[PDB]
């Protein structure tokens, strides 16, 4: 109900109280408590205080962090360290008895969205054998291992395919183990994420062919083709992918601080409250001598709305600045490695507002074309009378496209057909617009008319115009 | 010889004296003789009384089906039951001390004709994993299991693969049935299956390639594939497959009553005999209330000369009248299923009769190219000279087209190849026409220009324009 | 260094001597010294003389052949036998205390180039199931087995691919023979033959697709299938293959007869020296009754080149004559069976000078396009508003092409990808022309123009203008 909003801003909430009492835990100061980079290494200190081998990505029960400080002068990293059961305390009473990792899996949502927006994995998609060409795909690849069930909610077709893949290796050519008793523990760690993929996929065809390659113990070569050809597929008849809105706890914490009831108020993630919040909201980025802290900027907020493979058009109309192609920014990561001093950086407020406002969708267009299609589509002669002989010469020479040795065979092709149907320019979400922040329902949407300015569409893709 | 067609004459006067004799059995109204429906039944009696586990598709040794009878007005349903050793007796001595099941087998062809002009078996098509596409290919699939030889004859390319398929995939997963002495039983029934198939098919990469899928013993889905591929192939590149004009056994019932001496004047199931025969000839049907008379009798003349999958052109211009595609049809099957009482429905004369006769084929049309095309095609420099590389740009790019992994790779592509050469254009039976019945032999063949009315050619497909 | 070159002299005026010191052995005329056929007799006889399993392609330890003699009219053959270690003797004392093999391969490389201009060997490139398609690819089939790392050199993709999908048959259906013992002495056969063929190839991707069929333990159908695949690409995307030139033992025999100092001068077989040599040198041959002395010519100078798979226009062009298709060729093979007899042959001096001259490459021209092409391609809707989403449209669909339930499916995509962008006119070699005789070293190096008289390419083609 109103229900499903009261209790998620129960534990975004949560984040806010938590880091408020974290913040004097450190005597921060007031303008320290804004800057990013030492929320970052707060976030990750909770997380780092709950996990063992799972959630956060010399050494006792404790956790600490690069910690920065203006001083009379220049800002410096003060690195940590505390007990993971004293921020375990502190969580825990500052959600009231419980710790509701809902908070914590929401973080560490916002650090792959992050991560989406920062790092071209390139490098990681070849050692898989499939495709760098496919990023938009790869959403909350950087997510760990054994992550909330809502947080494989995320994740996209080409992060899950290749996980898979990574399994199916591990089995064709390394020690067989779906082989007895891990032969089923981690036999069901498969058959379920292919239902999951399966589960985010629009067409029918497609999930028809997750099947094929769920159904096979000791699973191969063939299957692990067979996915990576899905994964293609899903660059144009795409998939179902959620996209929350994750502030850095930070934010959720001044919030919390300036008087916001959130429990009174409630969230949604995918709603306006994001937007409001980012607008009235001021956080400090430092920024590295050659950088441009405008950059940055954009850098945080395409973070900050899950924003990192959405048309470029798109995200500079909400913006309202052009937001610009990655390989053409002037900045490096919001994290700062210690190798860089902090003697040359300088600080600065990060331009997080927008424009206009919308709703994040967990959709992914529109995909389709016919039931199934019954018609007979030649002749069979039966008479010796002299004429020509009938037959569909388009749709029958579009059937052996695609074809394969495998059981898959028809169903890639029946993909392929799908698939070529579709052009760069079939309109989805038909009517949906954008919304003026004084809106605050949905009065006025905004339906853009982009023979705009930019022109072009996607993040990290290859120039043609510049800036 | 001339033997060839007095002994099908033989046969056929077989059904016409033992129809006559089985009429008065019954005492059916003379009009009541000429009822197909009252046909069928007897047709039907008589092959459920020579059966164990093929031919004809609470019980003891007996053999009954609905009688219909017109009483003081309407039409009524008067089921009855035979001994089978009674009808057994009678088709011998109306056959002379033998029963030469050469009779038999024509009648149930005559009824899956009549099922392939009347069922759209689409549902069934699926099942096997292969295209409802593919109807124009799926003749006497209705026959039953073990039909006769020259039943195996009718079956079109399509009929016959579905029925290997059924086969590979009881083999695949289900109990290993090569495994020992049924290991043979039931691998030759496979191994000749092949071939019989292979006999159809015109090219010879088919038949080439129909090979490499019989030398597979435990053959799976590879080879299903393949099987599928070698279907869709079919449309095209079309398969030689017979098309016998077979009619209700009332029919050769009345010729015969009408004194008719079939052994004297002989009888051909592509000739003239069978329209001359349809034209001297009423044979009545009951129509349910929201019902065409008119096309009931298209629906049985299609059936009577195996015309389901002509060009309807052809069969509308033969015919006499338009042959209308199959869902635009007013009408249901023949047969009536007891639920819909006979006090609805009234009966009406079938018209059977053709403008033009035409001859029969087994043929496919025509479907080629080259013999072994041995070119060089591309060049290897020898020396240091400045200079473009010539190459054939599309034979060479046309080689790579439905390349696979498996034994067959080049055997598609060079179906794909001679595919791709075809045209929906390409005259085939080029000279023969059709003829006026009054021309007995095969004086003036009328070769027809279409550039005509109908200009749509299947039965089964879709609309564009109607009735 | 000219190390390089004095060493290779060092060997070919091995021949040289050996040749002549034989001529008189024979007491063969003068004239006869120079007749082509019996300088090929004398060759193999050497070769015959050499080798057991390897080398060379009623009987002692004896070698003989057709040898030819004008006497007082007409030719005459007679036919004789020699001690090989007597023909074993000579060699050495020719070669002063050595074999230097080197000399033997030599002349074995020349009798398959040779046969690369004579013999269209269609008939057993179908034995293999590969294309006849594909002639420019087998150069020095005709090598014997087991024959010299540097006659390796001379293979072309073609030809090395048949001798292992030869292997791969042997091993799939023909007893298992990486078992054991031999399993490793005739797999290591087969190990090493992929990387040499690797080795020749230009792209990566191509390297990278040899791999995966090398690491393959009892490998199959999957394999011989790639290996065609592959065996295709080379005849655009073309493999680097070495190009000697090559002159029948007499040439070297003259030469050394009229006092060419061979390791004074030195020699390359891909220089200026093989053309000089030809231009100051006869040699006769036999010609059968009906056909043409000028064909006869051509034939052996093209042999004489190793040029029988190039541009028939730069072999026109250098040749200063029309070098004509082999179809159109009114000669057969230099070698006479004795069948036809020698009173009808009348013999010939061939005419194997060269207008210009060019250096003989080891390369295959250009090949490529980008380096890995890391760029996103598509997008994924993160707000819910109305629009088009945008794709790669032609590259996406591109990526579908040749796709593979093998682990070489995209490697193949790779190919089918750089294989579609290239065009039968690019040029290569940019830059590097032919010589005039005159100039010995490389000062004017001549690109010619090509909108030219021929305008067909390629020597084992088909018709299309004729002579």
């Amino acid at each position: 109900a109103t229900e499903i909003r009261a209790s998620v801003g129960r534990m975004v909430g949560g984040i806010g109280r938590f880091y408020i009492q974290m913040c004097t835990e450190l005597k921060l100061s007031d303008q320290e408590g804004r800057l990013i980079q030492n929320s970052i290494t707060i976030e990750r200190m909770v997380l780092s205080a709950f996990d063992e081998r799972r959630n956060r990505y010399k050494d006792p029960k404790k956790t600490g962090g690069p910690i920065y400080r203006r001083r009379d002068g220049k800002w410096v990293r003060e690195l940590i360290l505390y007990d993971k059961e004293e921020i375990r305390r502190i969580w825990r009473q500052a959600n009231n008895g419980e710790d509701a990792t809902a908070g914590l899996t929401h973080m560490m949502i916002w650090h792959s969205n992050l991560n989406d927006a920062t790092y071209q994995r390139t490098r990681a998609l070849v050692r898989t054998g499939m495709d760098p060409r496919m990023c938009s795909l790869m959403q909350g690849s950087t997510l760990p291992r054994r992550s909330g069930a809502a947080g494989a909610a995320i994740k996209g077709v080409g992060t899950m395919v290749m996980e898979l893949i990574r399994m199916i290796k591990r089995g064709i050519n390394d020690r067989n183990f779906w082989r007895g008793e891990n032969g089923r523990r981690t036999r069901i760690a498969y058959e379920r994420m292919c239902n999951i993929l399966k589960g985010k996929f629009q067409t029918a065809a497609q999930k028809a062919m997750m099947d094929q390659v769920r159904e096979s113990r000791n699973p191969g070569n063939a299957e692990i083709e067979d996915l990576i050809f899905l994964a293609r597929s899903a660059l144009i008849l795409r998939g179902s992918i959620a996209h929350k809105s994750c502030l850095p706890a930070c934010v959720y914490g001044l919030a919390v601080a300036s008087g916001y009831d959130f429990e009174r108020e409630g969230y949604s993630l995918v709603g306006i409250d994001p937007f409001r919040l980012l607008q009235n909201s001021q956080v400090f980025s430092l920024i590295r001598p050659n950088e441009n802290p405008a950059h940055k900027s954009q850098l945080v907020w395409m973070a900050c709305h899950s924003a990192a493979f959405e048309d470029l058009r798109v995200s500079s109309f909400i913006r309202g600045t052009r937001v610009i192609p990655r390989g053409q920014l002037s900045t490096r990561g919001v994290q700062i490695a210690s190798n860089e001093n902090v003697e040359a950086m300088d600080s600065s407020t990060l331009e997080l507002r927008s424009r206009y406002w919308a709703i994040r969708t967990r959709s992914g267009g529109n995909t389709n074309q016919q039931r199934a299609s019954a018609g007979q589509i030649s002749v069979q002669p039966t008479f010796s009378v002299q004429r020509n002989l009938p037959f569909e010469r388009a749709t029958i020479m579009a059937a052996f496209k695609g074809n394969t040795e495998g059981r898959t065979s028809d169903m890639r092709t029946e993909i392929i057909r799908m698939m070529e149907s579709a052009r760069p320019e079939d309109v989805s979400f038909q009517g949906r617009g954008v919304f003026e922040l004084s809106d605050e329902k949905a009065t006025n949407p905004i339906v853009p008319s982009f023979d705009m300015s930019n022109e072009g569409s996607y993040f990290f893709g290859d120039n043609a115009e510049e800036y």
